[PDB]
């Protein structure tokens, strides 16, 4: 029953995967230290620096109150029952800055919006999320599926893997981003061999059901991923047990994250994953080395994610071994910031704005929370909100690459996405960028290391001998039988065979005809 | 300071939700009493309650409790105490489905709210087509039908009486708005233009009614006046007519139906006004109930006081500071209180929860008649897929079971579509509504028995009728309006729409029906 309360003039509600989804009946599980954790740290330290702007709300201090996701929408949604009632100890919601699973934040959209609360997303891109009929008071400061299904099938129609498997996680955010995926696909021509999907609560054997039904279809070497973080981490495990072996091309639910491949590193070794097209916020790592929990109380879960981190024990853990280092600390050796982390910071300075505006419109003539704003109206704040449009919170250099945070219509941000390959060159695994997807393709292949270091082939048959055979396409568009030739015909093309006629035969290299002697 | 409520302990709890009060004006949440659709259908509640706790052949061995809260008829309201029965599934009751939302704007936003809970709800009132939609109301189900056919009953009754030229007026909302949507599109169909198409809309006050019936006037031609209305909307509306004693002949929807509250003190004003309801026949034992029921025995109904000071205008030692004491001898009855019209609905709404758990019980329990171990946490998605498959006999309380007497819903949880149509009278002085007729899958009434505004069977069309002696009728563009051309000296009217030459010789009869020839 673990949470931060901060009190404020104003309070922020927001929602992290702190925790990993409890696996059986327990309902949450081990520390999620980067998205969850850090995720949580960076709206923290927007509320600090917020506090001590003396441009933005200025004479407002905001407060927050804080919960754990634990990575379960049921979860999330009686969480949030916390700030409803309190528009009713309990602290008055302005808005919800949160939801890093999709269907979390659909489910706490769901409610929200029945008391007129608004809701910023920095991480959910299901595509469901852009209706604005069931999801009138979401936003979000992240594209929408819709495109990063695009970049994806464009990947696989650029390396003409034409014959791939999918899997899916179940939910809106696998299932609907797999099929966005499989349109796109179509279009490219591109055919799915097996279209796999695992569910909730799935043990491993789901998982090592669906290694076997992807083995049988060898031809499909490379196989597309539209997984929940947690169920990415599931199927490459269930791969290294029967030491299988495909080129990846996963979703930013797998995304950058090296704790996704931990322990079978030599299984997604040049894998290609999707992530959200950002750059670090500086000030941001200054803020989260500094913390150590001696200095960070207000965090009631630092601890548990001090002891994971460093396989720790103080007095403060469970009946196990080996105290904990005074002297260690979060450092650019053992840290590396999260790459949504600008999302969150951008969300939660979005709904800063947004009230600042609000202020300035309704208290025109003080810096306080005058009488007219001491009951907001959520729906205007909504689209006080959705008109906004402002310079990325200080952290972020110039402001030339298009630095500013704005929704659409539909409240969605703008889709950019950069390609990694998991590459280990120097002895260690690593993500490198290898390209990225603005609005049309665009990486440089000479700097990706393929698995079996071989530009992978899935094609749905093997190529045709060139001496004779010709190809021939069955009933779809994707497969081919390989027929050899008369000796005395040739290849007008690779379709079809053809009668060089009397007195001619084929030339060596069957492209033409040449005429016979005697 | 004190937010009453029922909670009533048992082995499975019913949450319920009704209007007990008004909606309260300005910054005051609750407001007075809502007697007859607040007070009596609450009992209504209790009543089945009891009945069932006493029915051995329905869930004998499992007792059913309730969670009764007021909606103040604001479904804002309704939303913040419905929290209640969600916090639960986590001093606090857990709740098997909940009974209510009379508003249609109460039942959607709590149903909004219980279905992220699967949570199934049964509104024995709310006639909102939008609940309907089984994607985004997959947990809600009603005892009454959808006002898709509503809207229908009223476009045949204008079409009927040839009411071509009508105004209407909405009330915002899902009830209101989707309501009269549905009617203009009736109108339509059956040849019936919109004079305008007014609308009142929340916390309103006098002058948003006045600016309404000014509009109204506008178009005098357009002397009926369809609405579709909040019971209270209806009563502003109506209080504003009779200020300018402004006089329409009223087509009213449910909303109004024939509550005799939304009239009084505007009697005059509505007259011979034709309102139409939910067909229903009175449950007789629950008459009995309620006329038994007084503040010394009805002590778990903790708005029963209020509602008996209000009814009686009363005082004991529990009211504001005023005066007049009460006779301890007052008792509700025959001459004071009349069965509200929906009461059967509730009664047939708590039974088909009754019904559904008792179904689950059986089937899940197949030992005892008690909540075994199975039934410790209700699988909701199931419960409402044994609910929506339920067909029952109405509760004891209905005679017969030829008039087709059993309950149950469509594939969207909708109930059957029947109405009444009411024509308010006042005959022996005091004015009363008086079932002119009903529609079942069409028209039906006698309307001989209808008595007028003004004594006359209104005209509503959109042009003056023509003059004899000469005009002729001329439709321009559409079929509601004309203009009236006289017609040549030497032309008569071979019939209401066309003039002719009488031809040489002949002359017009002054009638203009037909020619005589010409002497000389
Ligand atoms: C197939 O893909 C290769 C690798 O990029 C490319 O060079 C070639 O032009 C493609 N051919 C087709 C089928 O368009
Ligand atoms: C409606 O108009 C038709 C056509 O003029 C007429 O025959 C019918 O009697 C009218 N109905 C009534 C009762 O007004
Ligand atoms: N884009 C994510 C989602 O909508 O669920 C997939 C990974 C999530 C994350 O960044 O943690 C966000
Ligand atoms: N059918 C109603 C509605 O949907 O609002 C109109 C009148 C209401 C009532 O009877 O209380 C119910």
């Amino acid at each position: 029953r673990r949470e931060i309360k901060i009190e404020g003039d104003l309070v922020l509600g927001g929602l992290f995967p702190i925790n990993e989804k409890g696996t059986g009946t327990e309902e949450c599980g081990r520390i999620n230290e980067d998205r969850g954790i850090q995720r949580l740290e960076a709206m923290l330290f927007a509320i600090d620096e917020i506090n001590k702007d003396n441009y933005l709300l200025p004479g407002v201090k905001l407060g927050v109150h804080i919960l754990d996701t634990c990575s379960r929408d049921t979860y999330a949604l009686e969480q949030s029952l916390e700030f409803v009632r309190a528009s009713l100890i309990p602290l008055l919601i302005a808005g919800v800055i949160g939801g890093s699973y999709s269907s979390v934040s659909i489910q706490v959209a769901n409610l929200l919006r029945l008391f007129q609360i608004p809701q910023i997303s920095y991480a959910s891109t299901s595509a469901k999320l852009s209706d604005k009929s069931r999801y009138d008071y979401f936003a979000r400061t992240v594209p929408p599926d819709f495109y990063q299904a695009k970049a994806m099938a464009e990947i696989l129609r650029f390396f003409n893997w034409t014959y791939v498997s999918t899997v899916a996680s179940e939910g809106d955010y696998g299932e609907t981003g797999i099929e966005a995926f499989e349109q796109e696909a179509r279009l490219r021509n591109i055919c799915i061999a097996t279209a796999e999907k695992v569910g909730r609560s799935n043990i491993r054997k789901s998982y090592d059901s669906v290694i076997r039904e992807l083995l049988q279809k060898p031809n499909a070497r490379v196989v597309v991923l539209f997984m929940r973080s947690d169920d990415s981490r599931e199927l490459i495990a269930a791969a290294n047990r029967v030491n299988a072996s495909f080129t990846w091309v996963a979703s930013d639910g797998w995304g950058a994250q090296e704790s996704i491949v931990k322990g079978s590193e030599h299984v997604a070794y040049g894998a290609i994953t999707l992530e959200l097209a950002s750059h670090p916020v500086r000030q941001f790592d200054r803020y989260f080395q500094s913390l150590n929990p001696y200095n960070n109380h207000r965090n009631p879960w630092f601890r548990d994610f001090w002891e994971q981190k460093f396989q720790c024990s103080l007095q403060n853990k469970r009946n196990h071994r080996q105290v904990c280092d005074k002297h260690l600390a979060i450092d650019s050796s053992n840290y590396e910031q999260e790459s949504k982390i600008m999302f969150v910071v951008n969300a939660v300075y979005a709904m800063a704005h947004a009230l600042h505006k609000m202020q300035r419109t309704l208290c025109p003539q003080t810096t306080k929370l005058c009488d007219a704003m001491k009951i907001l109206d959520g729906k205007k704040l909504y689209k006080e909100y959705l008109l906004k449009i402002q310079f990325t919170a200080p952290f972020n250099p110039n402001k030339g690459a298009d630095s500013i945070v704005k929704f659409d219509t539909f409240g969605d941000g703008m889709g950019r996405y950069n390609v990694f390959n998991l590459q280990q060159t120097g002895g260690k695994y690593s993500y490198l960028k290898v390209g990225h997807w603005a609005e049309t393709l665009s990486l440089d292949v000479d700097s990706i290391h393929w698995s079996r270091n071989s530009v992978p082939t899935s094609q749905c048959s093997d190529p045709c001998a060139p001496n004779e055979m010709k190809n021939m396409q069955p009933g779809d568009v994707c497969c081919w039988i390989c027929i050899p030739c008369e000796p005395y015909e040739y290849l007008v093309d690779e379709f079809t065979c053809m009668d060089c006629g009397p007195g001619q035969w084929p030339t060596a290299d069957l492209s033409g005809c040449y005429n016979l002697p005697e």
